[PDB]
């Protein structure tokens, strides 16, 4: 099993344990088959920085002329307001990136594990 | 005859038949011409569906390993307060991988003739 | 090679409401140079747009302005055709898709002196 494409299709507020954003991804998996995920960007940003570890040639970290990873600014850059729709954009560039990588990256047990639904 | 580039510039309220929204394509032709054209998204959605039914292959419907054609949400998963900005962002994203494709494709008179601005 | 100092990439992270002046949006980016450190510039559209212009100016052939079917400058549009409430959003895909793109040059465009200062922090 593996994922065909991710769509970011917006935020949502949440409110516990306190005042945050969610971000909501459609995922349509090999079978056609298609679930929506909710992600902070806290979490996907732990997730861009383990999948640079794991593939430190693809990343940059070698040569940084043969860099296919995408780029993520860190959380600490959206300051204040339009925090949510600002990461909405940087998202959505990032997820079309991530799905156009080789397979041995865009299908890696790493992506394939944080794009799955988690348990209830 | 043909298109060069289209850049989704926002969306509008339109009243005709009744309120919806319109996503608003500034699209340069061979002459470098431009024009404004204004579509709904179920109208671009039903564009989609006709422009992968005429080209199985690059669709994706022989073998799905080679499709190049975008990925594109259905309208039931676009809801809430900001699904006119939602839908933007992802609007974004499938027009510039439509204008990357072929010319079997991105001149196709379908592409071309749906960017053209309709009668009056 | 173009020398010890370019960019690596640019994002546009978003844009902020300015009062001073007068009432005006300008486009913040974050800017990763060739030591991996980040800045974050503001610039307003108008700025964009005739850095735009002027780019185009320099490099003729990769304008498309010789032949149209060799351009590989991005396209940008004219500050026109972006008005009413929501100008300052929805300028956003254009200018997201417009620093990829350029971020994807060649060096003898991508680090040219005229775009390296243009995203330079300005001074106090």
């Amino acid at each position: 099993t593996f994922i065909r494409h991710i769509a970011l299709l917006g935020f949502e507020k949440r409110f516990v344990p306190s005042q945050h954003y969610v971000y909501m991804f459609l995922v349509k998996w090999q079978d056609l088959s298609e679930k929506v995920v909710y992600r902070r960007f806290t979490e996907i940003y732990e997730f861009h920085k383990t999948l640079k570890e794991m593939f430190p040639i693809e990343a940059g970290a070698i040569n940084p002329e043969n860099r296919i990873i995408p780029h993520l600014p860190a959380p600490k850059w959206f300051d204040g307001q339009r925090a949510a729709e600002n990461r909405q954009g940087t998202l959505t560039e990032y997820c079309s990136t991530l799905m156009s990588l080789p397979t041995k990256i865009s299908r890696c047990p790493h992506l394939l594990d944080f794009f799955k639904v988690r348990p209830d």
